[PDB]
Parts: structure tokens; sequence; C-alpha cells
């Protein structure tokens, strides 16, 4: 139990994801929206998204979160897993977070252009999104969401 460990736990303790949405980056239409805290580690969350998301060249994410703790460089690493294999990875950087703030973070998620999507029916229930929450190099948490394409 190091000092860094204790700090990671403190951040996790003060962190909350309050809401999120996903929109087609071309049309701006809403594909998903929710208030479930999908960041909570240690349980498999489940979400249903319309299969048309798989035709989007990019997805626009809007994510609202609160943190009692100050963070120097809040960032995420996210991986798409299909039957346990990684098909795609993203890095997003929020940066500095004021202690006891609530913040809305906008991100653009690009589909890898050199891949071809498997169909929805094959993907559905077989895809896990693993999100790791970091402050700089400190791992705060790792959560998973299984996706159904509906
Ligand atoms: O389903 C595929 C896919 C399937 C097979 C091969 C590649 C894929 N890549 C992407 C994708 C598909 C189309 C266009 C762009 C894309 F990025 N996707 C869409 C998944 N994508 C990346 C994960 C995104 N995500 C979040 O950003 C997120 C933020 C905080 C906490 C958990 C998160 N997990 C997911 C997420 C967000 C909202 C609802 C469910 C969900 F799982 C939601 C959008």
């Amino acid at each position: 139990m190091s000092a860094k460990d204790e700090r990671a736990r403190e951040i996790l303790r003060g962190f909350k994801l309050n809401w999120m949405n996903l929109r087609d980056a071309e049309t701006g239409k809403i594909l998903w929206q929710g208030t479930e805290d999908l960041s909570v580690p240690g349980v498999e969350h489940e979400a249903r998204v319309p299969k048309k998301i798989l035709k989007c060249k990019a997805v626009s994410r809007e994510l609202n979160f609160s943190s009692t703790e100050q963070m120097e460089k809040f960032r995420l690493e996210q991986k798409v897993y299909f039957k346990g294999q990684c098909l795609e990875e993203w890095f997003f950087e929020f940066g500095f977070v004021i202690p006891n703030s609530t913040n809305t973070w906008q991100s653009l998620i690009s589909a890898a252009p050199e891949s071809q999507m498997m169909p929805a029916s094959v993907l559905t229930g077989n895809v896990i999104i693993e999100t790791k929450f970091f402050d700089d190099d400190l791992l705060v948490s790792t959560s998973r969401v299984r996706l159904f394409y509906v």
C-alpha cells in the first residue's frame, strides 16, 4: 500500500459520472443517452445502442462528471474487445480538474478508417468496452460495459 495507491482510491471515492450522450458526428442526432454511472468498477455494466452507430465515421461524446479531488491530468484509455480480443484503442485527455467541480467534457470518437465493421448481429453481446480512468500515470479505475446493438 503506497501513497499513490491511497491517492488513487481517494480520487475514485470522490468521482462520479452524472450523465453521458453519444451523437452521430455528421448529423448531430442522439444515438444514446443515460444517467447510469458507467465508470463504476467491479461490475459489468450493460448498454444498448442502435446498430446504426456502426455506420458512423465518428461519434461525438458528451460526458458530465464530478470530482471532489483535484486532478492534474485526467485522461482515459478505452479499448474495444470482441470475444476477448482488442480491435481498437483510444486516448482522450481532459486535463486539469478543479476539486469539487462538475464538468462537461466533449470528445470526438473516430472509427479506425482501415478496418471494416463486422455486422451488428455478430457483434451484439460480444463487445466489451474497457475504460481506464487515469490522473496522469495514476490508475484510478477500470470499468467495463458490454454492448448490445439493437
Ligand atoms: O461499437 C463500436 C465498435 C464495434 C466494433 C469495432 C469498433 C467499434 N468502435 C466504436 C465505434 C463504432 C462506430 C463509429 C465510431 C466508433 F468509435 N464502437 C462504439 C463504442 N464507442 C467507444 C466507447 C464509448 N464509451 C464511452 O466513451 C464511455 C465513457 C465513459 C464510460 C464508459 C464508456 N463506455 C462507452 C460507452 C458510452 C456510452 C454508452 C455505452 C458505452 F459503452 C461509446 C462509443
